[PDB]
C-alpha cells in the first residue's frame, strides 16, 4: 500500500497518475495534492481521492478551494506557496512523490522530494537539463529512488539491470555490465524531406501542442531527452547513442558488454510508463489493447544525420560543454521556437539562433535554482536580441 | 580476480564447448577451467588441456583416456585423466566448481547434466533432451537443490534476459503470473521454406534444407524449444506464443501485464548467450561485434502457419499429452529426419511418421533417466516400422 504526493496534479501527467490510482485503490492512497490555480479541477480531485493535504500556487486559489471543500464537509487541509509544496513533497508517511510541476518552477519541490529519500517519479525535465549535477548529487546523498515516467527514459530504465534500476544515476553503468544506452525516436515529420525544403518549412507544416511539435521536428526534444539521460543514468558521451526508429514500436534499448541488447516495446500510451513507475517492481493492467505484431508495420532504423538534425548535435555539444550551456540552450530554444511560430524567423534559423546563444556563453556552472534562473533569463534576452537583428 | 569462477565443461570438444573456451580465453582473469569432459576426440581434448590446464579431464572410454594421457605426458601437463559416465558426473559436482557448461548432446547427456543440478551448481544448459524428455524430474531437482539454470540456446537465453530478476533467480519454480509476466514470446525464422508454395513441399530434397537444417525447415526445432520453454520457465500453454520473425534480429521476448514487451536482440554470435550465462549476474566482453542498426533491414513479424509447419502443432500436442509423448516425439523425429536425409521418405512424410508414432503408443509417464531411455528405444523402433510402410 503506497502513500502518494502528486505535484502538478491538474495537468496531463497529474490526471494520468490519478487515473492509475483510480484503477488500483488497494495499491495507492493519495496523501497530498499540489496544483497551480485550477480551483475547479483541484476540488474535484480532492473530493474523489480524499487527500489529507492540498496546496495551490497562491493564497487566493487556496481560499476558494478551502471554500469548495468545506461546503462538502471534506477533511482535506489546504495550503499555498512554494514552501508548502516542498513540505508536502517531504512528508514522513509518504512513500512516493510524482514530481510533475513543469518548468524551472518545478525544481524546488522536486528537489525537496529528492532530499527526503522518497521514491521520486520524475516528470519535470528542467531539473536535469539545468542542474543535473545538483540533483544527482542530492540523489546519491539521500539514496532517493528516481523513476523516469517519460516513455524513452522509462524504456531505458526497464532495459536495465535491477542493480542499476535500484541505484538510479549513482551506480556505474560500466561496472554493472552496461556498454551503451540507445535512445530512440521517430525523427519527426521531416525525416524524409529533401534538405533543400527545410528553409521553407512553415509553422502550419510543422504543426499538423504547438511548441512540442516544433521540438520534435528539430529533434530538440531528443536533444533534451539526451541531456537528461546522461544525468539520469550516469552516462558519459560514449555510453549513449541516438538511433532513429520511425514506427515508435521500440521505445529505447540498452547494449550490454557481451553483445546483448535489451529493448522495451509497447503500444504508445502515456499511462503505461507512469503505471510502470508507480507500481514498480509490480505491474498493473493497461487500458490499451496489447501490441499486436501482425499489425505493426515493418520496423526500421537509422542513424540521425546532423545536417538534417543540427539541434541534436548542438544539444550533445552543449551537454559536453556543461550545465550553463544546456540551461542556455533550453531557454534559447524556447524563444527560437515561438519566434518561428510567430513567423519571425525561418525553420532553419532555430539551430542558428540556438548555437549563437550556446557559443556566446561565458557564465559559471550553476549550482542552485537561483543561478539557473539567472542564466535562463540572460539566454532569453540574448536569444530575443539575436532574433530582432536579422 | 580473487573471485574467479571455476568451470567444468561437459562436451568440451563440440562447438558450444569451444565457444565457451573462447569466452574464457577473452577473460582469463575471470574464469578458470577446472575440468573438461569430452568423448573420443583425443587430439582436440589435448589442445584444450594444453591451453587451459584444467585439474581434470575425462574421455568417454579408457582407450581414449589412455592415449590422451600419453600426449598430455609428452608435453608436461599436470592434468589428471579419467573416463566413463561416473567420472563426468563427479567432474560436474566438484565442490570448488561454480558452474557447469552442460553441453553433452543426446540422452547420453542426461546423467552429467542431472549430476550438476543436484550439486546445486550454476548450470549452463546446452542439452535439449534434458527438458524435452524428463522435464518434471529435472525441474523437481532444480527446485530441490536450488540450482541456478542458465539457458544457453539463442531463444531461451533471450527469454531469460527479458524476464524479471526474481524469476531468473528461481528459474523453473517461480510464478510468472505473480511477477507481472503475462506471456513468453518464442520467435523463430520460419526457415528456408517460409515462402515456398505448399504444393512443392512433397518434392523438397535433403539439399534445399544437417539434422539441424531439417529441424528448422520443419520447425521441429521450435516445437522442441517450445516444450523446453514450458519447463524452463514454468509456463502453461496459455503463457507461451510462437511468432515468426524472419530476420532473427530479435531473439525472443516477454509480454508483461501492462502490455509492455521486453526483447533481447543481437547478432548470431553464440558467444553472446554463452558470455551472458557465464558472467551471470555480471556481464563480460567477448569480442562480439555489436549489432549495427544501419545494417539490419526491416524487421517483420508473423504467426506460424501449422499447415506449412505441422510439426509445431504436433510438438504442442505432445507437450499437452505429457512427457512420454514428448519423449516419443523427440525419438521419432530423429529416425524420421535421418530417413528423409537418406532419400527414403518425402520431406512431407516427417510429420506423419512423427504423429503416428506419438499417437500409437501406450506409455507410462517416465520418472527416471532409465525409463526415459526405454520410451526412447521403443519409439525409435516403432518409427522404423512405420517407415517400412
Ligand atoms: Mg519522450
Ligand atoms: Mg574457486
Ligand atoms: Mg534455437
Amino acid at each position: 500500500m503506497k502513500q502518494l504526493t502528486i505535484l502538478g496534479s491538474t495537468g496531463s501527467i497529474g490526471n494520468s497518475t490519478l487515473s492509475v490510482v483510480r484503477a488500483n485503490p488497494e495499491l495507492f492512497k493519495v496523501t497530498a495534492l499540489v496544483a497551480g490555480r485550477n480551483v475547479r479541477e483541484m476540488a474535484q480531485q480532492c473530493l474523489e481521492f480524499s487527500p489529507r493535504y492540498a496546496a495551490m500556487s497562491d493564497e487566493h486559489s487556496a481560499k476558494s478551494l478551502r471554500l469548495l471543500l468545506a461546503e462538502q464537509g471534506s477533511d482535506t487541509e489546504v495550503y499555498s506557496g512554494e514552501t508548502a509544496a516542498c513540505e508536502l513533497a517531504a512528508l514522513d508517511d509518504v512513500d512516493q512523490v510524482m514530481a510533475a510541476i513543469v518548468g524551472i518552477a518545478g525544481l524546488p519541490s522536486t528537489l525537496a522530494a529528492i532530499r527526503a529519500g522518497k521514491q521520486v517519479l520524475l516528470a519535470n525535465k528542467e531539473s536535469l537539463i539545468t542542474c543535473g549535477k545538483l540533483f544527482m548529487d542530492e540523489v546519491k546523498r539521500s539514496r532517493a529512488q528516481l523513476l523516469p515516467i517519460d516513455s524513452e527514459h522509462n524504456a531505458i530504465f526497464q532495459s536495465l539491470p535491477e542493480r542499476i534500476q535500484r541505484q538510479l544515476g549513482y551506480s556505474s553503468l560500466n561496472e554493472n555490465g552496461v556498454s551503451r544506452i540507445i535512445l530512440t525516436g521517430s525523427g519527426g515529420p521531416f525525416r524524409e524531406t529533401p534538405l533543400s525544403q527545410f528553409s521553407d518549412v512553415t509553422p502550419d507544416q510543422a504543426c499538423a501542442g504547438r511548441k512540442i511539435s516544433v521540438d520534435s521536428a528539430t529533434m530538440m526534444n531528443k536533444g533534451l531527452e539526451y541531456i537528461e539521460a546522461r544525468w539520469l543514468f550516469n552516462a558519459s558521451a560514449e555510453q549513449i547513442e541516438v538511433v532513429l526508429h520511425p514506427q515508435s514500436v521500440i521505445h529505447s534499448m540498452v547494449r550490454y558488454h557481451d553483445g546483448s541488447i535489451l529493448a522495451q516495446m509497447g503500444t504508445p500510451d502515456m499511462r503505461t510508463p507512469i503505471a510502470h513507475a508507480m507500481a514498480y517492481p509490480m505491474r498493473v493492467s493497461s487500458g490499451v489493447a496489447p501490441l499486436d505484431f501482425c499489425k505493426v508495420g515493418a520496423l526500421t532504423f537509422t542513424t540521425p544525420d546532423y545536417q538534417r538534425y543540427p539541434c541534436l548535435k548542438l544539444a550533445i555539444d552543449a551537454c559536453n560543454a556543461g550545465q550553463a550551456a544546456t540551461t542556455a540552450l533550453n531557454a534559447a530554444n524556447e524563444i527560437s521556437v515561438m519566434a518561428f511560430l510567430d513567423s519571425k524567423i525561418r525553420f532553419t534559423d532555430i539551430e542558428v539562433i540556438n548555437r549563437t546563444v550556446v557559443e556566446g556563453l561565458l557564465l559559471s556552472e550553476p549550482t542552485s535554482v537561483e543561478e539557473v534562473l539567472v542564466i535562463d533569463r540572460k539566454a532569453r534576452d540574448v536569444a530575443a536580441q539575436v532574433i530582432a537583428k536579422l
